């Protein structure tokens, strides 16, 4: 199973560690990407994620959003994990960069709810442009079940388990 983690909560743990070797590793149930809403995994996590799969992931994604259209700001889609896991949760966090309202990072993070255990990057982070350190904490005060934080950045994880209330 997952091991190295810092538990912050009941249900929260952290790591510093690539999301992409994470996923190879462990071989979760979910891994949880950092999509956006027209599933186009061009950079950060998704990006990974995606060279990961051989751009397989992409692939079944254009054919989802061909058939669905786009998620919403906040929502998610369950998809292939392919060669990283069981299943991949595309979840869709405010892009602040985008202009997009960082009042749905809350309901972004309700959709990991619905999966009982999950490997996943902190939501809005990164590339995204939100205050990663707000994500952590909207991600233990949103989040019940069990999340297996994958940090990418040595310098940010060392900085959130060191600022966590
Ligand atoms: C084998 N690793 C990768 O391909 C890799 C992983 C990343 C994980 C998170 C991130 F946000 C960025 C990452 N960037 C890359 C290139």
């Amino acid at each position: 199973s997952f091991s190295g983690y810092l538990k912050l909560t009941d249900n929260v743990y952290i790591k510093n560690a690539d999301i992409v070797e994470e996923a190879k590793k462990v071989k979760p149930t979910v891994v949880v990407n950092a999509a956006n809403v027209y599933l186009k995994h061009g950079g950060g996590v998704a990006g990974a994620l995606n060279k990961a799969t051989n751009n397989a992931m992409q692939v079944e994604s254009d054919d989802y959003i061909a058939t669905n259209g786009p998620l919403k700001v906040g929502g998610s889609c369950v998809l292939s994990g392919h060669n990283l896991a069981k299943h991949c949760l595309h979840v869709v966090g405010p892009n602040v960069n985008k202009g997009e309202d960082i009042q749905l990072l809350k309901s972004a993070y309700e959709n990991f709810n619905q999966h009982e255990v999950l490997l996943a990057p902190l939501l809005s982070a990164g590339i995204f442009g939100a205050d990663p350190i707000h994500s952590l904490r909207v991600c233990v005060d949103t989040v019940r079940t069990n999340v297996y934080l994958a940090v990418f950045d040595k310098n940010l994880y060392d900085k959130l388990v060191s600022s966590f209330l």
